[PDB]
DNA sequence: TCCAAAAGAAGCGGAGCTTCT
């Protein structure tokens, strides 16, 4: 152990002694980090590390000396190496900003002076950096490599942070805000979106700069420093960016929305370089430079990824084997540029495709302020995907002439949930337009004959591409519908498609033409197949044309009905037999596609099952208050609001209700995975008032255009015959508005009663500011609530199975009260070893503890079965990083503020996350996993989570693997994993040494709500240990069905598109039967088998 | 109670209580 030696040599002027027991200043970097065996960064031992990098950027031949390599990234030409001069100089810059700050924190409050005098600033929160500082007279000052090793980081952070970010949704900014998600703001999502929290931006940070360091970790230094010093760090170059302004600082005060809310939070804003500055041709020259194993950048031709060790965020978590061999396989597929695709985004441009595929240039005043928002947002995101692909393009044209030539590998990680993710926010597998050029699918096609199978494969391609949904029909069906597409509709813009294929030239109505053919079929899929069909159309060899537009192998309602298929536990029904072959499970049906089916059997999905049980449950709630005058037409007026503005609700003019599947796709889902009723309520609301607020732009498009238009058809114009007619629209609209506002239903006593709010609305509308808010927003809410989701609850239960639901409540239940053990006693754990170092004179409060102490906490809990394992997957539910355990500030800025707390990787609370993360994970993880590594693995491929993108070639046999690998997921059984944990849990926890508040937290899963109050410790153990026998019986059903099932005939077709179906080859044939039959025969099969059981 | 990543700021003082035009 010479490592004290080895690290004092390197920096031997650093102030104070690094001995932890020393009596004067200690020095807490040298005791918290030590050198690598092998090097990590070029910059340790440097005296100048600006200097030394700004000389390896100077020249190609210098960069590659530095690096120690042959040749450097092409893409480091001349324009490029002028740029890095320039931000190297700004890299001074900020360097100077630092060492001024450092000097106004020394003078203020004489800390310098006292510092010097013994004082231990240094393990203050904010004088962490004074472990990174040298005597300098009657002063301090940093040192030099720390500092500019540092700034290298600060500099690629700035350059390439932004595009690494998490994307925020609507839960993310609830929690961020403390506001109710059905209640955030319009635009509050967008604003919080495009900035960083603090945490966000200082971890990010802080991470780099770390890296850069290229030290290591000491196991038993305190958190505090370890974390401390590199945090402390960042959070200043924070605060110099800031100054500089490389960064834009908005504290938004939560006050101005909810006047109880407290709140006022940091958004960091990095400054957007030139979208043609060539800086961002190769963006990571720095971390290229000075990481001897960089993490960004791009992997081209035979440069392939590494294989990742551990879950993304779950460091406890090491992907399995078979995990592993799935990562290599994805990241062994080679990606292209279609340089069509390329020149037409190009050729278009960036105004053209934000007015063809966003909202173009916005008018702030033929705009409601609500709707301006939105469309604010969606401009955003396509300019930013437009951008980054462009930017990547650049760098690939330079690694060779052809840029259609050149390989490129992405990395990919296996989440929480077990999915594969590409890593990234611009890459093909998460941005449509990125998707349509860059593609790993490719194939050469005898498209010669349109009576070739080929053709048939191109065709259905297509298809698909246009919004034909090709799995409803069979292949032949969907060739006519496609043909009467391409030679109506959409020929004109075949014919420009055409000309551009021809000359490279497009009209100036280009935007016009391509909306107009299109309509609600466009998307950049679309645009590939438009640009796909002219080329071979043009093409002077058509036996062999060579094309990446692809089919998608893509998961008929795949969650739920995943769901139905790994955790229904009871006896086989005849409902379930219908219902499950809705997505692709056939019983005595050989050979049949999923086309066959919904053509000639059963024409309503899951997702129309359940919007038809909504409309027998809504006529029952009816029927339950028919003399009730009020709540009758408050219901009415709910419908009606809905009529006026969604597309999957129909009034008929006799008043026939009619519901589209459209409705329920999201609620279905997401209720299984354990989504209350009101967080659907709230989203079904936003898709009105969002439909309301662009129809206020349409008034004051009406106005603008004529005005002398009455507010009747500037509203209800583009809905109306008359004019008379679009007065009774608008009196809809606003007789529904007054009473779903001033009006709410609540339940007493399980019946439903009418309340006054006292807040209705009323007013002249003005179009531009309108805007439903609060107390008006809540009430729309509570209708919602009461007089439609309710109802489509009880219809999802009815449609999915009560068996089911059962099973997810079971899951929830287990998953959580073992969340609330782990969490409870990581906690205990820790404030016990707390109070244990409060007893040692060289620990102070807010050191933390070691990565050694955290260790033997984490590892002292694994009697309890903190994972859950499959054989091929491990799952870890409790896991989180979160800022409770620590309960402290880790570090500010020199100014005192900047204060980011200290988080710390623990155990939380599941809450309902035990649903998704078992249906997803051993669901369409496990089918992708599987389909990655089996025995013929379709290889060329893009794999987006429930559906698959196959070459042309290869549609019918990769189709058929992947029918093959839902079979493999079938044979599941993540109750069973739950179980195994569970009862391992069960064994070894003792509930009396739980605080009450996770006593309580236990009680609320595991008793009836009558039993919570005041239940013994022996009360919430035995409760608990029901769970137990629930989950094992629930196990034990869930065996026995997919055993039974894999002995009778079975064609599978949940992947479908194609019309490939696996067929498992099950000797029992139940051909020619009912579903009545067949659940009765499966159940003879079922209690066969229980009885081998017993005996 | 849906999931895939968390996440107030800042004066005084040197932690953690306090207050929030
Ligand atoms: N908890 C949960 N799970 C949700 C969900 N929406 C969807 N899921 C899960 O995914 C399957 C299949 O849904 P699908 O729409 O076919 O395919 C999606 C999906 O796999 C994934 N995805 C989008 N949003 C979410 C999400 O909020 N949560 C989760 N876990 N997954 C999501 O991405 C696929 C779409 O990829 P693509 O870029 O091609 O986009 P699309 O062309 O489909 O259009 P877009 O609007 O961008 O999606 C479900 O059965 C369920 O298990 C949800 O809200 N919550
Ligand atoms: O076109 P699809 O949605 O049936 O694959």
């Amino acid at each position: 152990e010479e490592l004290k030696e080895g690290i004092d040599a390197v920096y031997p002027s650093l102030v104070g002694t690094a001995d932890s027991k020393a009596e004067g200043i200690k020095n807490y970097f040298k005791l918290s980090f030590t050198l690598p065996e092998e090097q990590k960064s070029r910059t340790v031992g440097s005296e100048a590390p600006l200097k030394d990098v700004a000389q390896a950027l100077s020249s190609r031949a210098r960069y590659e000396l530095f690096t120690e390599k042959e040749t450097a990234n092409p893409a480091f030409n001349g324009e490029v190496i002028k740029r890095y001069k320039e931000l190297m100089e700004h890299g001074e810059g900020i360097a100077d900003i630092l060492r001024s700050r450092l000097a106004k924190f020394l003078n203020t409050k004489d800390v310098g002076k006292r510092f010097a005098q013994g004082t231990e600033a240094n393990r203050w929160v904010g004088g962490k950096l004074l472990n990174i500082v040298e005597q300098d007279g009657d002063t301090f000052k940093y040192n030099e490599q720390l500092l500019q090793t540092a700034v290298l980081a600060g500099l690629q952070w700035r350059l390439t942070a932004t595009s690494n970010t998490a994307i925020k949704d609507a839960k993310d900014v609830a929690a961020i805000t403390g506001i109710d998600q059905a209640l955030l703001p319009e635009g509050l999502v967008e604003q919080f979106d495009t900035g960083m929290t603090l945490t966000e931006a200082v971890s990010s940070l802080a991470q780099k700069i770390e890296s850069y360091w290229g030290l290591s970790r000491n196991p038993n230094a305190p958190l505090g420093y370890t974390k401390g010093i590199p945090t402390a760090m960042a959070a200043e170059i924070l605060a110099a960016f800031v100054e500089s302004t490389d960064v834009v600082e908005n504290i938004v005060d939560m006050s101005e929305i909810d006047p109880d809310n407290k709140k006022t939070i940091g958004l960091y804003t990095i400054t957007e370089l030139d979208s043609f500055d060539p800086i961002n041709s190769f963006p990571t020259a720095i971390e290229e430079a000075v990481l001897v194993n960089p993490t960004e950048k791009m992997f081209f031709g035979d440069d392939i990824p590494p294989v990742a060790n551990t879950q993304l965020r779950n460091p406890a978590v090491r992907n399995t084997p078979e995990q592993k061999a799935a990562l290599k396989a994805e990241q062994a597929t080679e990606f292209y540029v279609h340089t069509p695709m390329v020149q037409f985004y190009e050729t278009l441009g960036k105004d053209r495709i934000l007015e063809l595929m966003g909202a173009g240039t916005l008018n702030k005043e033929l705009l409601n302020d609500n709707h301006a928002k939105s469309l604010e947002g969606k401009n955003r995101s396509v300019e930013d995907s437009y951008n980054q692909l462009f930017s990547v393009i650049e760098q690939v044209r330079a690694q060779s002439e052809d840029i259609s030539t050149v390989p490129i590998h992405y990395a990919y990680n296996m989440t929480r949930v077990g999915r594969m993710q590409m890593l990234g926010k611009y890459n093909p597998q998460s941005a449509k337009l990125v998707r349509e050029a860059i593609l790993p699918t490719k194939a050469t096609l005898d498209l010669s004959n349109q009576n070739n199978e080929d053709f048939s494969a191109f065709q259905l391609g297509l298809a698909q591409a246009l919004d034909i949904k090709v799995h409803t029909m069979t292949r032949e069906v969907m060739s006519d519908e496609l043909t009467k597409l391409l030679e109506g509709n959409l020929k004109p813009a075949i014919d420009m498609m055409v000309e551009f294929n021809t000359t490279g030239s497009l009209p100036e109505n280009a935007v016009d033409v391509l909306n107009t053919a299109l309509g609600d079929r466009k998307s950049f899929v679309a645009l590939m197949a438009l640009m796909e069909y002219s080329r071979y159309l043009v093409a002077e060899d058509k036996s062999a044309f060579v094309t990446p537009l692809y089919v998608e192998a893509d998961g008929v309602t795949n969650g739920p009905i995943n769901a139905m298929m790994l955790m229904t536990g009871g006896l086989f029904t005849p409902d379930w037999i219908r219902n499950i072959a809705k997505g692709g499970l056939f019983i005595g049906s050989p050979n049949k596609t999923m086309n066959e089916h919904r053509s000639t059997a059963d024409n309503n999905d899951l997702y129309q099952a359940s919007t038809n049980a909504l409309m027998e449950s809504l006529g029952k709630l009816r029927s339950n208050y028919a003399s009730n005058m009020p709540i009758q037409s408050q219901i009415d007026s709910l419908l009606s609001l809905m009529d006026l503005f969604l597309p999957d609700i129909n009034l008929g003019e006799n008043g026939a209700l009619e519901l589209k599947r459209g409705i329920a796709k999201n609620p279905l889902t997401i209720t299984i995975y354990g989504s209350g009723a009101r967080g659907i309520a709230g989203k079904l609301v936003s898709s009105v008032t969002d439909a309301i607020y662009e129809r206020m732009s349409d008034v004051l498009k009406a106005r603008a255009k004529d005005p002398n238009i009455s507010a009747a058809m500037a509203m209800f114009g583009k809905q109306a015959a008359s004019e008379a007619h679009a007065e009774e629209l608008l009196a809809r609209f606003l007789k529904d508005m007054e009473t779903l506002t001033s009006t709410v239903p609540v339940k007493r006593k399980g019946v439903l009663e009418l309340q006054s709010t006292g807040t209705g609305a009323k007013g002249k509308i003005n179009p531009k500011t309108y805007t439903i808010k609060g107390e008006q927003l809540k009430a729309l809410q509570e209708n919602m609530l009461h007089f439609f989701v309710e109802p489509l609850r009880n219809g999802i239960t009815q449609t999915v199975g009560e068996s089911l639901v059962y099973s997810t409540e079971q899951l929830q239940k287990a998953t959580q009260i073992q969340s609330v053990v782990l969490e409870d006693m990581f906690k205990q754990r820790v404030q016990e070893k707390l109070a244990e170092k409060a007893k040692d004179p060289t620990w102070k409060k807010g050191d933390f503890l070691t990565q050694k102490e955290l260790n033997d906490i984490q590892a002292s809990l694994n009697n309890l079965a903190p994972m859950i394992e499959t054989g091929s997957q491990t799952f870890y539910i409790a896991g989180s990083e979160n800022a409770e355990v620590a309960n402290q500030v880790l570090a500010t800025n020199l100014d005192d503020r900047m204060r980011v707390p200290m988080s710390i990787y623990a155990p939380a609370q599941a809450g309902v996350a035990g649903i998704p993360f078992m249906t997803i994970g051993t669901g369409d993880g496990m089918m992708m996993q599987t389909l990655s590594t089996m025995k013929g693995a379709p290889k060329n491929t893009l794999k987006i989570f429930d559906g698959m993108n196959i070459g042309l070639n290869d549609i019918t046999d990769a189709s058929r693997k992947a029918n093959e690998a839902v079979y493999t997921s079938w044979q599941g059984n993540p109750i069973k994993n739950v179980y195994e944990s569970y009862a391992k849990f069960m064994k070894n926890v003792d509930f009396s040494k739980l605080s009450p508040e996770a006593l309580e937290a236990i009680g609320k899963s595991a008793l009836e709500y009558d039993q919570r109050e005041n239940a013994t410790v022996d009360d919430i153990a035995n409760a608990a240990s029901l769970i137990e026998r629930n989950l094992r019986n629930i196990a034990l059903g869930v065996d026995i069905r997919h055993k039974v099932l894999d002995k009778v005939n079975l064609s599978i077709d949940q992947m479908a598109a194609v019309g490939a179906p696996y067929q498992n080859n099950g000797k029992i044939d139940l051909s020619n039967m009912t579903p009545e039959q067949q659940a009765d025969e499966l159940n003879k099969l079922f209690r066969e088998e229980l009885e081998a059981r017993k005996q």
